[PDB]
């Protein structure tokens, strides 16, 4: 049956209800940017080393001092229980086997708590938004630290939400047994235009500014990634406040619609910061080839997004452990066959535009 990322997603097409396959699927506006995720990777051409001795292939590599198995880790998509039962505990389930590392979102249908107990071995980030109430915010940060996470992505792209056509038609909103598990009230636990597209103006804070970024590097030790930068001079800024890394992401071209491809961005980054931060990606990731051709730019490691959740639609766990399996052959594949022994020789040589 399912032996890439393109079946699982056709497979989850086939069992979700349209809301929920819609909201997964969708991206802002007429999703140029959605598109051009993936289209862009496949204009960046390989030019492979042959020869080198690739019998003993090493995939593994560090994320901000902590060793992964791979430099292919799963980023936040909130409300993963839509998508199969066990959500979240499922996928840092998965990821506790696989060896890689689980951002959770502000938004799981998990509490930080629960996702902690189902993997505690589990290398486990917590993907912060800024809500215009502080306290939670705050809580949040020290619940993630209490729980043993190990860094904090703030998103920095969503001082409001992006304008997702299908889930404005479907009245997005949560299936009736489940909230936003993190939060307390009927309001921030969004319990059920676009639902969620309101919720964020209830909730999260337009206003937020590089102020709350000097904010929230005060209020925390662990190291801090920015989420959502698309230009250089924004890296440098957040290079120069403190934080610890850049996710070169156009979240999953949800947001705004007719910027980059994440790959296309990725090189103008990593000029910027001038080796002071790791720089990581995500937006568009399906292949092996795909985390080749990034990590050959410059990236250290990229998040997958909506693998994760075509995974658990089709099983659960062992759906995200297989779907993380399939992408860690073939990124050892693509190494193997471009000349690469470990993630260490992977050079800029091997790629061109
Ligand atoms: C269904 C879905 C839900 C998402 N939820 C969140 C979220 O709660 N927090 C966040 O910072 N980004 C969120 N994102 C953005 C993802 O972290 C990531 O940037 C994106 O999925 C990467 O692109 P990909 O899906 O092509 O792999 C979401 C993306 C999707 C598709
Ligand atoms: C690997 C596991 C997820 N089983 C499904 C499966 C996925 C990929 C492949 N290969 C040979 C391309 C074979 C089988």
């Amino acid at each position: 049956r399912l032996i890439c990322i393109n079946d699982y997603e056709q497979h989850a097409k086939s069992v979700l209800p349209k809301s929920i396959y819609d909201y997964y699927r969708s991206g802002a506006n007429d999703e140029e940017t959605l598109a051009d995720n993936i289209a862009a990777f496949s204009r960046w051409k390989l030019y492979p080393r042959m020869l080198r001795n690739v019998a003993e292939t090493d995939l593994s590599t560090s994320v901000l001092g902590q060793r992964v198995s791979m430099p292919i880790c799963v980023g936040a998509t909130a409300m993963q229980r839509m998508a199969h039962v066990d959500g979240e505990l499922a996928t840092v389930r998965a990821c506790q086997s696989l060896g890689t590392g689980m951002m959770l979102s502000s938004w799981a249908t998990s509490s930080i708590e629960e996702v902690a107990e189902a993997g505690p071995e589990a290398l486990r980030w917590l993907q912060l938004y800024i809500y215009k109430d502080r306290e939670v915010t705050k809580k949040l940060v020290r619940q993630a630290e209490k729980m043993g996470y190990k860094a904090i992505f703030v998103t920095v792209d969503t001082p409001y939400l992006g304008n997702r056509l299908d889930d404005v038609r479907n009245r997005f909103k949560l299936p009736p047994q489940l909230r936003m598990k993190n939060f307390e009230t009927s309001t921030l636990s969004f319990s059920p235009d676009s639902g969620l597209a309101a919720y964020v103006a209830k909730a999260i804070d337009p206003s937020i500014s590089w102020e709350d970024i000097k904010w929230l590097r005060r209020l925390t030790s662990l190291p801090i990634v920015a989420k959502g930068i698309l230009r250089g001079d924004d890296a440098r800024e957040a290079v120069k406040h403190g934080l610890n890394g850049i996710l070169v992401s156009n979240h999953g071209a949800r947001q705004l619609d007719g910027v980059p491809a994440t790959i296309d961005v990725l090189p103008e980054i990593v000029e910027a910061v001038e080796g002071k931060v790791e720089v990581f990606l995500d937006g568009g990731v399906r292949k092996g080839t795909d985390v080749l051709k990034a990590l050959a730019l410059g990236a250290k490691a990229v998040f997958v997004g909506r693998p994760i959740v075509w995974g658990l639609a089709f099983q659960g766990e062992k759906g995200v452990q297989d779907v993380l399996e399939i992408l860690k052959e073939e990124f050892r594949l693509a190494m193997a066959l471009s000349g690469c022994q470990n993630v260490k020789v992977i050079d800029k040589t091997l790629v061109r535009k």
